[PDB]
Protein backbone atom coordinates (compact mmCIF):
# COMPACT_ATOMS: atom_id res chain seq x y z
CA UNK A 1 0.00 0.00 0.00
CA UNK A 2 1.14 3.51 -0.36
CA UNK A 3 -0.02 6.80 0.98
CA UNK A 4 0.11 10.77 -0.25
CA UNK A 5 -0.56 14.00 1.66
CA UNK A 6 0.43 17.70 1.11
CA UNK A 7 1.72 19.53 3.78
CA UNK A 8 1.65 22.92 4.06
CA UNK A 9 3.91 26.24 5.50
CA UNK A 10 1.97 27.17 8.94
CA UNK A 11 3.21 30.94 8.17
CA UNK A 12 4.62 33.46 5.53
CA UNK A 13 7.89 32.69 6.64
CA UNK A 14 7.84 28.51 6.10
CA UNK A 15 8.37 28.44 9.80
CA UNK A 16 7.12 25.00 9.75
CA UNK A 17 4.90 22.78 7.91
CA UNK A 18 1.01 20.85 9.18
CA UNK A 19 -0.53 17.69 7.07
CA UNK A 20 -4.06 16.73 7.75
CA UNK A 21 -3.89 13.21 9.69
CA UNK A 22 -7.48 11.11 10.24
CA UNK A 23 -7.45 9.70 13.91
CA UNK A 24 -10.47 7.77 15.57
CA UNK A 25 -13.33 6.14 14.10
CA UNK A 26 -15.42 8.37 12.80
CA UNK A 27 -12.21 10.28 11.71
CA UNK A 28 -11.46 13.47 13.75
CA UNK A 29 -8.95 15.26 11.31
CA UNK A 30 -5.80 17.08 12.66
CA UNK A 31 -3.28 19.06 11.34
CA UNK A 32 0.26 17.47 12.38
CA UNK A 33 3.84 18.44 12.14
CA UNK A 34 5.84 15.56 10.76
CA UNK A 35 9.38 15.62 12.35
CA UNK A 36 11.68 13.42 11.28
CA UNK A 37 13.86 14.62 14.52
CA UNK A 38 11.31 13.05 17.40
CA UNK A 39 9.51 9.49 17.56
CA UNK A 40 6.29 10.70 19.39
CA UNK A 41 2.60 11.01 18.05
CA UNK A 42 1.25 13.17 20.46
CA UNK A 43 -2.12 15.57 19.80
CA UNK A 44 -3.60 18.41 21.33
CA UNK A 45 -6.92 16.58 23.12
CA UNK A 46 -10.33 16.69 25.27
CA UNK A 47 -7.19 16.13 28.20
CA UNK A 48 -5.16 19.23 27.57
CA UNK A 49 -5.50 21.80 30.43
CA UNK A 50 -7.78 24.10 28.97
CA UNK A 51 -5.99 27.14 29.83
CA UNK A 52 -3.07 25.79 27.34
CA UNK A 53 -5.50 25.24 24.30
CA UNK A 54 -5.93 28.32 22.28
CA UNK A 55 -7.61 27.66 18.83
CA UNK A 56 -6.07 23.99 18.14
CA UNK A 57 -8.64 21.38 17.15
CA UNK A 58 -8.10 18.71 19.71
CA UNK A 59 -8.51 14.76 19.72
CA UNK A 60 -11.22 13.28 21.84
CA UNK A 61 -11.09 10.15 22.48
CA UNK A 62 -14.25 9.15 23.94
CA UNK A 63 -15.74 9.78 20.92
CA UNK A 64 -13.65 7.27 18.94
CA UNK A 65 -15.28 4.05 18.73
CA UNK A 66 -11.39 2.37 17.99
CA UNK A 67 -9.67 4.64 20.47
CA UNK A 68 -8.35 2.35 23.71
CA UNK A 69 -6.88 3.87 26.97
CA UNK A 70 -3.19 2.03 27.30
CA UNK A 71 -3.21 1.14 30.80
CA UNK A 72 -0.76 3.14 32.95
CA UNK A 73 1.68 4.33 29.90
CA UNK A 74 2.55 7.93 30.00
CA UNK A 75 4.71 10.00 28.12
CA UNK A 76 6.95 13.38 28.49
CA UNK A 77 9.24 14.92 25.83
CA UNK A 78 11.23 17.54 26.01
CA UNK A 79 13.10 19.21 22.80
CA UNK A 80 16.21 21.04 21.77
CA UNK A 81 14.32 24.33 21.30
CA UNK A 82 12.97 24.24 25.09
CA UNK A 83 9.71 23.03 24.59
CA UNK A 84 7.79 20.19 25.96
CA UNK A 85 4.78 18.50 26.76
CA UNK A 86 3.12 15.16 28.33
CA UNK A 87 0.14 12.82 29.21
CA UNK A 88 -1.51 9.84 28.98
CA UNK A 89 -1.29 7.26 25.94
CA UNK A 90 -4.40 5.98 23.72
CA UNK A 91 -4.36 3.15 20.91
CA UNK A 92 -6.32 4.43 17.53
CA UNK A 93 -6.73 3.68 13.78
CA UNK A 94 -4.41 6.75 12.02
CA UNK A 95 -4.24 7.43 8.65
CA UNK A 96 -2.28 9.80 6.24
CA UNK A 97 -3.17 10.41 2.74
CA UNK A 98 -4.81 7.05 2.51
CA UNK A 99 -2.54 5.07 4.33
CA UNK A 100 -4.19 2.88 7.82
CA UNK A 101 -2.68 2.36 10.73
CA UNK A 102 -4.49 0.84 13.51
CA UNK A 103 -3.19 -0.23 16.72
CA UNK A 104 -1.16 3.26 16.32
CA UNK A 105 -0.01 4.84 19.65
CA UNK A 106 -1.61 8.37 20.13
CA UNK A 107 -0.38 10.25 22.76
CA UNK A 108 -2.82 12.67 24.30
CA UNK A 109 -1.66 15.93 26.08
CA UNK A 110 -2.31 16.74 29.72
CA UNK A 111 0.21 19.57 29.58
CA UNK A 112 1.83 21.32 27.20
CA UNK A 113 4.54 24.19 26.81
CA UNK A 114 3.48 27.51 25.60
CA UNK A 115 5.36 27.68 22.20
CA UNK A 116 3.01 24.96 21.16
CA UNK A 117 -0.14 26.48 23.26
CA UNK A 118 0.99 29.98 20.99
CA UNK A 119 1.10 28.04 17.90
CA UNK A 120 -2.56 27.85 16.98
CA UNK A 121 -2.01 26.10 13.45
CA UNK A 122 -0.20 23.01 14.63
CA UNK A 123 -2.60 20.63 16.03
CA UNK A 124 0.43 17.88 17.02
CA UNK A 125 3.28 16.10 15.82
CA UNK A 126 4.25 13.06 14.11
CA UNK A 127 7.33 11.70 14.77
CA UNK A 128 9.61 10.14 12.07
CA UNK A 129 12.68 9.36 13.71
CA UNK A 130 14.09 5.89 14.93
CA UNK A 131 11.52 4.35 17.68
CA UNK A 132 14.19 3.89 19.65
CA UNK A 133 13.54 7.77 20.59
CA UNK A 134 9.74 7.20 21.96
CA UNK A 135 9.38 8.47 25.33
CA UNK A 136 6.09 6.21 26.39
CA UNK A 137 6.57 4.56 29.55
CA UNK A 138 6.54 1.54 30.88
CA UNK A 139 6.16 0.31 27.56
CA UNK A 140 7.82 2.26 24.53
CA UNK A 141 6.12 2.46 21.70
CA UNK A 142 6.46 2.06 17.89
CA UNK A 143 6.38 5.19 15.41
CA UNK A 144 3.72 5.37 12.54
CA UNK A 145 6.08 4.29 9.64
CA UNK A 146 7.62 1.61 11.52
CA UNK A 147 3.88 0.52 11.97
CA UNK A 148 3.14 1.05 8.79
CA UNK A 149 6.30 -0.61 7.36
CA UNK A 150 4.98 -4.30 6.94
CA UNK A 151 2.60 -2.80 4.51
CA UNK A 152 4.02 -0.20 2.37
CA UNK A 153 5.39 -1.22 -1.31
CA UNK A 154 8.42 -0.05 -0.70
CA UNK A 155 9.94 0.94 2.96
CA UNK A 156 10.41 4.33 2.57
CA UNK A 157 9.05 7.83 3.00
CA UNK A 158 9.56 11.02 1.02
CA UNK A 159 9.80 14.60 2.03
CA UNK A 160 9.26 17.32 -0.85
CA UNK A 161 8.92 20.69 0.98
CA UNK A 162 7.88 23.67 -0.65
CA UNK A 163 9.50 27.24 -0.51
CA UNK A 164 6.67 29.49 0.14
CA UNK A 165 4.16 26.81 -1.11
CA UNK A 166 2.56 23.62 -1.04
CA UNK A 167 4.52 20.32 -0.71
CA UNK A 168 4.18 16.40 -0.48
CA UNK A 169 5.25 13.36 2.16
CA UNK A 170 4.54 10.02 0.12
CA UNK A 171 4.48 7.26 2.06
CA UNK A 172 5.62 3.79 0.40
CA UNK A 173 7.10 4.92 -3.06
CA UNK A 174 9.32 7.61 -4.87
CA UNK A 175 7.71 9.62 -7.25
CA UNK A 176 10.16 9.69 -10.11
CA UNK A 177 8.37 12.69 -11.38
CA UNK A 178 9.34 14.79 -8.39
CA UNK A 179 12.90 15.49 -8.90
CA UNK A 180 15.72 16.13 -11.75
CA UNK A 181 18.42 14.38 -12.34
CA UNK A 182 19.32 11.02 -9.93
CA UNK A 183 18.73 10.64 -6.41
CA UNK A 184 21.82 10.15 -4.48
CA UNK A 185 21.80 7.88 -1.38
CA UNK A 186 24.70 8.24 1.28
CA UNK A 187 24.70 6.43 4.65
CA UNK A 188 22.79 6.66 7.85
CA UNK A 189 23.80 6.05 11.44
CA UNK A 190 20.78 5.08 14.07
CA UNK A 191 23.29 5.20 16.97
CA UNK A 192 21.48 8.48 18.33
CA UNK A 193 17.86 7.60 16.74
CA UNK A 194 18.26 10.18 14.40
CA UNK A 195 18.03 10.25 10.34
CA UNK A 196 22.19 10.68 11.14
CA UNK A 197 24.13 10.86 7.88
CA UNK A 198 27.73 12.99 6.80
CA UNK A 199 27.57 16.07 4.11
CA UNK A 200 31.16 15.97 2.21
CA UNK A 201 31.02 20.19 2.45
CA UNK A 202 29.98 23.23 1.50
CA UNK A 203 30.52 26.39 -0.78
CA UNK A 204 29.14 29.61 -0.70
CA UNK A 205 27.95 31.52 -3.17
CA UNK A 206 29.95 31.18 -6.57
CA UNK A 207 33.26 30.44 -4.38
CA UNK A 208 35.01 27.05 -4.10
CA UNK A 209 33.44 23.97 -2.78
CA UNK A 210 35.06 23.03 0.58
CA UNK A 211 35.80 19.21 1.06
CA UNK A 212 34.84 18.66 4.63
CA UNK A 213 33.19 15.63 6.54
CA UNK A 214 29.64 17.29 8.45
CA UNK A 215 27.89 15.18 10.65
CA UNK A 216 24.26 16.51 11.02
CA UNK A 217 20.71 15.10 11.10
CA UNK A 218 18.14 15.28 8.46
CA UNK A 219 15.04 17.06 10.53
CA UNK A 220 12.24 17.98 8.82
CA UNK A 221 11.03 19.54 12.46
CA UNK A 222 13.62 22.34 12.61
CA UNK A 223 13.23 25.22 10.81
CA UNK A 224 16.82 26.81 9.99
CA UNK A 225 20.40 25.72 8.99
CA UNK A 226 22.41 24.58 11.77
CA UNK A 227 26.21 24.38 11.10
CA UNK A 228 29.51 24.15 13.13
CA UNK A 229 30.84 28.05 13.74
CA UNK A 230 33.66 27.95 10.86
CA UNK A 231 31.11 27.20 8.26
CA UNK A 232 28.56 29.81 9.29
CA UNK A 233 31.36 32.40 9.79
CA UNK A 234 32.31 31.72 6.51
CA UNK A 235 28.67 31.74 4.80
CA UNK A 236 27.93 35.94 6.53
CA UNK A 237 31.67 37.48 6.12
CA UNK A 238 29.74 37.10 2.42
CA UNK A 239 26.87 39.36 3.79
CA UNK A 240 27.62 43.12 4.19
CA UNK A 241 26.44 44.40 7.57
CA UNK A 242 25.81 40.93 8.78
CA UNK A 243 26.88 40.18 12.46
CA UNK A 244 26.19 37.43 14.92
CA UNK A 245 23.99 39.68 17.76
CA UNK A 246 24.00 38.31 21.34
CA UNK A 247 20.35 40.19 22.06
CA UNK A 248 19.00 38.27 19.24
CA UNK A 249 20.45 35.09 19.59
CA UNK A 250 21.96 34.73 16.24
CA UNK A 251 23.23 36.03 12.89
CA UNK A 252 21.24 38.86 11.76
CA UNK A 253 21.30 40.94 8.19
CA UNK A 254 20.34 43.97 6.90
CA UNK A 255 17.15 43.61 4.97
CA UNK A 256 18.33 45.24 1.83
CA UNK A 257 20.77 42.98 1.34
CA UNK A 258 21.25 39.95 -1.46
CA UNK A 259 21.93 36.79 0.06
CA UNK A 260 24.57 34.33 -1.50
CA UNK A 261 23.44 30.63 -2.10
CA UNK A 262 24.41 27.61 0.05
CA UNK A 263 26.01 24.70 -1.57
CA UNK A 264 26.03 21.37 0.71
CA UNK A 265 27.83 18.19 -0.54
CA UNK A 266 25.80 14.14 -0.43
CA UNK A 267 28.38 11.92 -1.69
CA UNK A 268 29.58 13.90 -4.79
CA UNK A 269 26.50 15.69 -5.81
CA UNK A 270 25.70 18.96 -4.60
CA UNK A 271 22.24 20.69 -3.18
CA UNK A 272 22.18 24.67 -4.14
CA UNK A 273 19.72 26.64 -0.80
CA UNK A 274 18.99 29.41 -3.27
CA UNK A 275 19.84 32.50 -1.22
CA UNK A 276 16.36 33.62 -0.59
CA UNK A 277 15.43 30.46 1.32
CA UNK A 278 18.01 31.80 3.95
CA UNK A 279 15.94 35.31 4.58
CA UNK A 280 13.77 34.87 7.44
CA UNK A 281 12.85 38.65 7.57
CA UNK A 282 12.74 41.15 10.15
CA UNK A 283 13.64 40.04 13.90
CA UNK A 284 10.49 42.10 14.70
CA UNK A 285 7.68 44.54 13.28
CA UNK A 286 9.44 47.07 11.05
CA UNK A 287 12.70 46.73 11.82
CA UNK A 288 15.38 46.51 9.02
CA UNK A 289 17.76 43.80 10.81
CA UNK A 290 16.54 40.19 9.40
CA UNK A 291 17.23 36.96 11.00
CA UNK A 292 19.51 34.85 9.02
CA UNK A 293 18.26 30.89 8.06
CA UNK A 294 21.98 29.61 8.58
CA UNK A 295 22.47 29.81 12.04
CA UNK A 296 25.77 28.36 14.86
CA UNK A 297 24.99 24.53 15.91
CA UNK A 298 27.78 25.32 19.31
CA UNK A 299 25.20 25.76 21.41
CA UNK A 300 23.43 22.82 20.37
CA UNK A 301 25.78 19.75 19.96
CA UNK A 302 24.68 18.53 16.57
CA UNK A 303 24.75 19.89 13.40
CA UNK A 304 20.92 20.18 12.03
CA UNK A 305 19.92 20.01 8.13
CA UNK A 306 16.28 21.46 9.33
CA UNK A 307 13.11 23.03 6.79
CA UNK A 308 15.88 25.34 4.95
CA UNK A 309 18.05 22.82 3.64
CA UNK A 310 15.39 20.00 3.06
CA UNK A 311 13.08 22.18 1.14
CA UNK A 312 16.24 23.08 -1.71
CA UNK A 313 15.66 18.90 -1.91
CA UNK A 314 13.62 16.00 -2.87
CA UNK A 315 14.26 13.54 0.03
CA UNK A 316 13.98 10.15 0.37
CA UNK A 317 14.07 8.30 3.82
CA UNK A 318 14.81 4.74 3.50
CA UNK A 319 13.88 2.59 6.03
CA UNK A 320 14.94 -0.47 4.85
CA UNK A 321 17.30 -2.74 7.25
CA UNK A 322 20.21 -0.61 6.76
CA UNK A 323 18.69 2.73 6.34
CA UNK A 324 20.08 5.30 3.75
CA UNK A 325 19.04 9.32 2.53
CA UNK A 326 18.35 9.63 -0.85
CA UNK A 327 18.81 13.73 -1.97
CA UNK A 328 17.93 14.69 -5.21
CA UNK A 329 17.39 17.96 -6.65
CA UNK A 330 13.86 19.82 -7.68
N1 LIG B 1 12.87 18.02 15.60
C1 LIG B 1 13.09 17.32 16.85
C2 LIG B 1 14.48 17.62 17.42
C3 LIG B 1 14.61 18.54 18.45
C4 LIG B 1 15.87 18.81 18.97
C5 LIG B 1 16.98 18.16 18.46
C6 LIG B 1 18.37 18.46 19.03
F1 LIG B 1 18.51 19.80 19.22
F2 LIG B 1 18.52 17.81 20.22
F3 LIG B 1 19.30 17.98 18.16
C7 LIG B 1 16.85 17.25 17.43
C8 LIG B 1 15.59 16.98 16.91
N1 LIG C 1 11.56 20.30 16.66
C1 LIG C 1 10.26 19.86 17.13
C2 LIG C 1 9.39 21.10 17.35
C3 LIG C 1 8.47 21.48 16.38
C4 LIG C 1 7.70 22.62 16.57
C5 LIG C 1 7.84 23.37 17.73
C6 LIG C 1 6.98 24.62 17.95
F1 LIG C 1 7.47 25.64 17.19
F2 LIG C 1 5.70 24.34 17.58
F3 LIG C 1 7.02 25.00 19.26
C7 LIG C 1 8.76 22.98 18.69
C8 LIG C 1 9.53 21.85 18.50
Amino acid sequence: STGSATTTPIDSLDDAYITPVQIGTPAQTLNLDFDTGSSDLWVFSSETTASEVDGQTIYTPSKSTTAKLLSGATWSISYGDGSSSSGDVYTDTVSVGGLTVTGQAVESAKKVSSSFTEDSTIDGLLGLAFSTLNTVSPTQQKTFFDNAKASLDSPVFTADLGYHAPGTYNFGFIDTTAYTGSITYTAVSTKQGFWEWTSTGYAVGSGTFKSTSIDGIADTGTTLLYLPATVVSAYWAQVSGAKSSSSVGGYVFPCSATLPSFTFGVGSARIVIPGDYIDFGPISTGSSSCFGGIQSSAGIGINIFGDVALKAAFVVFNGATTPTLGFASK
